[PDB]
């Protein structure tokens, strides 16, 4: 790992995580990246390195550090266009921010177009000192992160606007590609009698996962860096960029166990170790689990099973539409681009934060125009995210930035919970057939422009966004902004199309 | 089509639906199978002439009519080992049965082994001249029956004894397949004005399939051959074996538009226009539908919203166990072979219809031991399929032969219904993640040994089934046997192991 204090060399290489080779953006020369780390409160200064020189799959890159709320560091969230222009190849950006009062799973992302897809995603963990959830395992660190990830054999930029499948799933960067008939499988190692702390982190630019292990359950203690009352199951449905912490129980016979991540499209089921990853005992063969019918789930995860380990007032009160502003969005789709109440996302030319702080008086007049919506500082918010066939590809996880929100109505239930629901920062908006209306509520604590949107990143570059303007008079006050990052935009504005 | 008096030839042959060549179980030259018709009442004389010459796929065969009653000609059922001995290559045998008070969608399939899966299977319609839903389409003839079957480039005995998804899905006996970058797409053709009684077949060995047809809507009038009050979906499901007949208004534009059936695993999605066919408007372009996000469905079918077009009364009263026997089925496997009630079912060498007709007074008698369970004349019977992770490849379809039985509760529902649940011959017992329990009545008028199992192919062949000797004292009466069933033990049995 790397980390609090880092370098961050992003560039090109050939890789072949399942056993097909192509060319990708890579981390440290990887792809997934390193895992990055730190303590909680921990300041952190990550610079990031473009030496990127394949246009193709941009030499241009922005980073976003997901799940952190980025409190007075609007500037270093990282969204292409809402909170910087991107960085130029061929020079370095410092993202120097604070864990406060954060602790948890997290991971880190291009945030420029798709160029995630193309390999720009790791993982990002900021440990607890004082966890309270400590004295239930044994084992937490880098072996203890899993990642999942989507992986394509043609380039983001060079296939299909619309991806409807991947080549493999990779699990902590290794899978078998069933097109290609290549590729190896990931070990996860465990000592019997040892209690592990896994940190399953999805990196998808668009599946969602049906994660298990065989013949171990997973106590669930965090959902998207906030601790849980501790919940078991034997299965779970992870979307794009959701993070689960699970404790394992090494208490099976000393074997190799299959550790599952199947997408809900794409190459789906588990012939040849497809979507496969192997949980091996110390002292086990060095082989893979046996050829199996794959076991059945009694007790998956039910978002609305998940509860607050600390008791957490809900916002504002307990009805429908009971908090100082409460907004409904209305999803459409022509074909091409995606629409939330009739505007799509089309990035501007001078970043919102930048069009704040050069004086603009409201969200009205910032750009792109009508996807730029105001929020009232120090308010409560409802927002609501009903499901519908206008928009396709269903379930969206929708995720906003600079904040976690408490998920009050959740996908596959007509409950709506004022008590104690989950909170989190992406969330499966689920299906018309439902008849789904998502809800979340949250306080405006933060001043700045921040994105929310389908975490599907194919979609969010098809325009399924827009930006909070949160507390546009205090934005300047709160967000001081370093020479460096005002820098960013004549750089890149000087660059010919084929070298951005 | 051929029928109701016809002879079907079986034999083996190069085909490729997929675009794949490999060698093929057909009837009369082709897989699928010609449509077998008929109305109302019709007997049947179906001459099955084994011109069979490859052991790999099996020389021998034995054919069953999926769906028909077999009311006094048991005899005739197909069940191979259960109500005859496989027919013998370079010999025939005749099918003499009635449609006795039966019409709607039916289809014929080996019932030797896995053979089914090689390609020996087909639809079969049972039109009725006083057809009560005549009123509500204009079209009902050969192009409208639509077939889907999961395809496999490995013959069933040379590959996985569990296949975890095919190679293409095909429609009407075409599809592209991902394996190999081939195919061809059906195309479904319309006449704007017309309506359409499209008779939809799952000719499944395993997989079950999401239907639907892009920018129209389903009106269901059948399922399993029972007539049901017209209900309109835009998507169902559809398990290995069941039918629906549904209602196409072809009322939109002139164009092509994309037909789905997309697995429930192997590949799953739409890349290349795989699990696809074209429903195309007369006077369309000869060209794909336009690529595509697929579409949300806002109505899928459930079962629970499926009732009898005919008041039906429910067997028996309106309570749990109200019946005259009630009987409960524990499901196991041991990594090879499936259990039901701890005895998994192996093929005796004797017929079991021929043990009965031979003198075997108890079901306690009769072999395979354990699997072979009796039930009394003219009774009230329940049956529940309790869903368990003990039995993994859920969800599992059964099916019983000799009966169609009222679905009291159907998966994914917590709800009893003894007024108006649907009558079919297939269902899915679903999972236990939804504590499933699957319950179904029926009466037994119809004396003889009849299978129940999954029609999940490959479970079917691990042993998870059981026969019903239903009225044991009255078998021999009710089925008088012709000479020829008589004789195709002795024939198949002095083949040397090669020849079978
Ligand atoms: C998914 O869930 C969402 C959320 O529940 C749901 O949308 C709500 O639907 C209900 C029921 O249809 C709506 O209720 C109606 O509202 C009518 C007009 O009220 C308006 O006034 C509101 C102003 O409230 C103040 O405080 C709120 C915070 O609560 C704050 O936002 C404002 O600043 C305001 O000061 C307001 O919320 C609402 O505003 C709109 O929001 C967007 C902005 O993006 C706007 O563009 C939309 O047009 C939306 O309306 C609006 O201005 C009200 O007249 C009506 O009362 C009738 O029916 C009741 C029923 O009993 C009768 O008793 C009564 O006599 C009236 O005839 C009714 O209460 C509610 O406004 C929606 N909420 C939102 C936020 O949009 C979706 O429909 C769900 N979707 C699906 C598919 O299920
Ligand atoms: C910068 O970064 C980009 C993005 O990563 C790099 O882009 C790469 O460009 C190269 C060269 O143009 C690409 O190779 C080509 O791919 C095309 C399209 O491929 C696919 O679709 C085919 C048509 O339907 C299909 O047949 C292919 O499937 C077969 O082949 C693959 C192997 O590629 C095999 O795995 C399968 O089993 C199949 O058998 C495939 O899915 C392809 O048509 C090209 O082949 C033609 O041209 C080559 C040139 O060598 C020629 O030899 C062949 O005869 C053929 O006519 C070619 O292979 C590559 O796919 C791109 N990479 C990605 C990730 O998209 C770019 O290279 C980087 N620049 C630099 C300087 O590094
Ligand atoms: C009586 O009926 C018999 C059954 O129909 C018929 O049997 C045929 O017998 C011939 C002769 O032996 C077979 O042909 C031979 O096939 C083998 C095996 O090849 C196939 O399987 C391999 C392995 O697949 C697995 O592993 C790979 C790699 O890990 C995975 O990708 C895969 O998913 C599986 O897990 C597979 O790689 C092969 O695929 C390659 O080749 C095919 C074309 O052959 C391409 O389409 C494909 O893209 C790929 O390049 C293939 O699927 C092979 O090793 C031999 O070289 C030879 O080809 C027939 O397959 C078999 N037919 C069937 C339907 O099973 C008898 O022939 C018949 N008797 C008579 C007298 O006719
Ligand atoms: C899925 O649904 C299933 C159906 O509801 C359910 O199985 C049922 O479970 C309930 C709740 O525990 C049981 O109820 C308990 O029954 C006992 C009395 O049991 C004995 O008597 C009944 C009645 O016998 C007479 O009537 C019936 C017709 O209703 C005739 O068939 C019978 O011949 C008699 O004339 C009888 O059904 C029971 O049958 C046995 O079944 C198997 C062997 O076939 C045995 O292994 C089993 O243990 C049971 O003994 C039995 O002889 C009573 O003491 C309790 O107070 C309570 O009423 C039902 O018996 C049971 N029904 C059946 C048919 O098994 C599953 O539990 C459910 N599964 C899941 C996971 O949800
Ligand atoms: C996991 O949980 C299920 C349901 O709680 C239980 O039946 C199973 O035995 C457990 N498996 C373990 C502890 O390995
Ligand atoms: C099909 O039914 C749906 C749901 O009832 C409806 O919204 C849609 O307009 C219908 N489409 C037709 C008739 O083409
Ligand atoms: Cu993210
Ligand atoms: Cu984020
Ligand atoms: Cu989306
Ligand atoms: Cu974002
Ligand atoms: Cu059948
Ligand atoms: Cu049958
Ligand atoms: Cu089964
Ligand atoms: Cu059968």
């Amino acid at each position: 790992s790397v980390g609090p204090v880092a370098n961050l060399k992003i560039g090109n290489a050939a890789v072949s995580p399942d056993g097909y080779t192509r060319d990708a953006v890579v981390v440290n020369g990887a792809t997934p990246g390193p895992l990055i780390v730190g303590n909680k409160g921990d300041n952190f200064r990550l610079n990031v390195i473009d030496e990127l020189t394949n246009h193709t799959m941009l030499k241009s890159t922005s980073i976003h550090w997901h799940g952190f709320f980025q409190h007075g560091t609007n500037w270093a969230d990282g969204g292409a266009f809402v909170n910087q222009c991107p960085i130029s190849s061929g020079h370095s950006f410092s993202y120097n921010f604070q864990a406060k009062d954060q602790a948890g799973t997290f991971w880190y992302h291009s945030h420029l177009s798709t160029q995630y897809c193309d390999g720009l995603r790791g993982p990002f963990v900021v440990y607890d000192p004082k966890d309270p959830h400590k004295k239930l395992y044994d084992v937490d660190n880098e072996s203890t992160v899993i990642t999942l990830e989507d992986w394509y054999h043609t380039a983001a930029r060079l296939g299909p606007r619309f991806p409807l499948g991947s080549d493999s799933t990779l699990i902590n960067g290794l899978g078998r590609s069933a097109t290609t008939a290549t590729g190896d499988l990931a070990v996860i190692k465990v000592t019997r009698g040892k209690r592990y702390r896994f940190r399953l982190v999805s990196l998808s630019c668009d599946p969602f996962y049906t994660f298990s292990i065989d013949g171990h359950n997973m106590t669930i203690i965090e959902a998207d860096a906030v601790n849980t009352k501790p919940h078991t199951v034997d299965s779970l449905e992870i979307f794009a960029g959701q993070r689960y912490s699970f404790i394992l129980n090494a208490n099976q016979p000393v074997d190799n166990y299959w550790v599952r991540a199947n997408p809900n499209f794409g190459n789906v089921g588990f012939t040849n170790g497809i979507n496969s990853a192997i949980l091996r005992y110390d002292g086990a063969a060095v082989a893979e689990p046996a050829t199996a019918i794959p076991p059945a789930s009694v007790t998956p995860l039910l978002e609305t099973d998940l509860h607050p380990l600390v008791s957490t007032p809900v916002p504002g009160s307990p009805v429908a539409g009971g908090v100082d502003k409460a907004l409904n969005f209305v999803f459409n789709f022509d074909g091409t681009n995606f629409f939330i109440n009739d505007a799509t996302f089309t990035p501007p030319s001078v970043p919102v934060l930048l069009q704040i702080l050069s004086g603009a008086q409201a969200a009205q007049d910032l750009l792109p125009s009508g996807s730029v919506i105001p929020l009232p500082a120090l308010s409560t918010i409802e927002l609501s995210f009903p499901a519908t066939a206008n928009a396709p590809g269903v379930p969206h996880p929708f995720h906003l930035h600079g904040h976690t929100f408490a998920v009050v109505r959740s996908a596959g239930s007509t409950a709506y919970n004022y008590e104690d629901p989950v909170w989190r920062d992406v969330v499966s908006t689920g299906t018309p057939a439902a008849g789904d209306n998502v809800t979340i509520r949250f306080v405006t604590d933060n001043p700045g422009p921040w994105f929310l949107h389908c975490h599907i990143d194919f979609h969010l570059e098809a325009g399924f966004a827009v930006v909070f303007a949160e507390d546009l008079p205090g934005t300047p006050a709160a967000n001081p902004v370093p020479q460096s990052w005002s820098d960013l935009c004549p750089i890149y504005d000087a660059l010919a199309e084929d070298d951005q």
